[PDB]
């Protein structure tokens, strides 16, 4: 369906980049598990992919770069993306307990570090977190737009890709961040059904201007831990 | 029965509030029916009460306000509060005809609203539809709890019964709306019992930040129209 793919040079792509937060950790932890679990991240994403009109550019490993033509719809995949992986059933408690683990062994070498979810207790904890933690990334801009290379999809180069995955690299598991491009680009009607937190401007590799970010509030009450300023980039 | 009012403080209340939905204009239509309409209601929705555990409140006109110890008590609540009454023998086609009516006048001010039920044949809306339709919100959370004021029962202020009755507000007669809040205080398992639809966020008037509502899908297959954002709501 090229049909939802952004075709047209002049009209703003917003781009989505995700990626499973210490996906390399887990899979040396839980080989026997992530096969499964990583196969229905991939089936909800792209369910939520149709459900919204957008269009998945690529994913490498289980790092998603979808496209919208609707500044508005990506922020509503975004935010149905981290509630429904939130009320997925994933079947097992081992990779909640691996994330908790994290938290609590980064918490001795960070002194400004708090656990945000480990010492939880499960009441509070199963209403916030459950299972794969996705960080995701949004921003909005003019893309230098390409067809093929020769998988007869469409692709998008520049800046914008380029802003929109370094943003995606610092954001938390469980969190999304959006550009202020981003969400300018949304209509002041669109601002008034979603629920965002400023965060200020940060400096990312790559990108001449510090850039200011915006948290969307998707599950109610989640909390975090300062942005990874320490990153990885989508390619 | 004060035994199956939500007592302690520390434990979050479950409150479900119902209307049913175009009273002024059914009492202005029908005034030699709605008294035994309505009674019926209450009788229909008290014997609920009572099979679920739950609580009654108040009751102001045909406005209910129940409170839960249990949130999958009050989800079963509504649940049933629709079927029972689709499957209650109202005597009369005329407050349907009504329903029916005022769907295919809003069409006319509303370009974007299509009649949900008014052109169904009869035999697809028997199945989905009849007699009274009672909008329907539940909330759950920490709620500020006292005795009596001179009743001797029990009483829920605060930003808790604000949410449950301004999401109720805004719901569609027949339509059952759950905040997320109240969707994520069912168990997992309680969640695989009902089947739930997004319906994203919603700004509500008095309420900061806007509300993720879930539509808990009650008799199979009925649809509705957009949310009611112009409202009336409990006192």
């Amino acid at each position: 369906n090229n049909n939802r793919a952004p075709k047209e040079p002049t009209d703003p792509v917003t781009l989505i980049f995700t990626d499973i937060e210490s996906s390399t950790a887990l899979w040396a932890a839980h080989p026997d598990l992530m096969p499964d679990a990583v196969a229905a991240h991939h089936r909800m994403v792209r369910s939520l992919i149709g459900r919204y009109k957008c269009y998945e550019v690529k994913t490498v490993g289980d790092s998603f770069m979808i496209a919208s033509k609707s500044p508005f719809a990506a922020v509503q995949l975004a935010q149905e993306l981290q509630l429904c992986f939130l009320h997925h059933d994933w079947g097992t408690n081992a990779l909640d307990d691996s994330y908790r683990e994290f938290e609590e062994q980064r918490a001795e070498g960070e002194c400004e570090y708090t656990p945000p979810t480990a010492h939880m207790d499960p009441e509070v904890y199963s209403r916030l977190w459950n299972g794969l933690r996705v960080r995701v990334g949004i921003h909005t801009g003019l893309c230098d737009i390409r067809h093929d290379e020769v998988t007869k999809g469409y692709d998008y180069y520049g800046r914008t890709p380029n802003m929109a995955a370094r943003t995606e690299s610092v954001a938390n598991g469980g969190q999304v961040l959006m550009t202020h491009a981003a969400y300018m680009s949304l209509s002041a009607e669109d601002r008034k059904q979603i629920d965002v937190t400023a965060l200020g401007d940060v400096a990312l590799r790559g990108v001449s201007d510090p850039v200011k970010m915006y948290q969307l509030n998707t599950v109610p009450s989640r909390n975090f831990a300062a942005l990874r300023l320490d990153r990885e980039y989508f390619d």
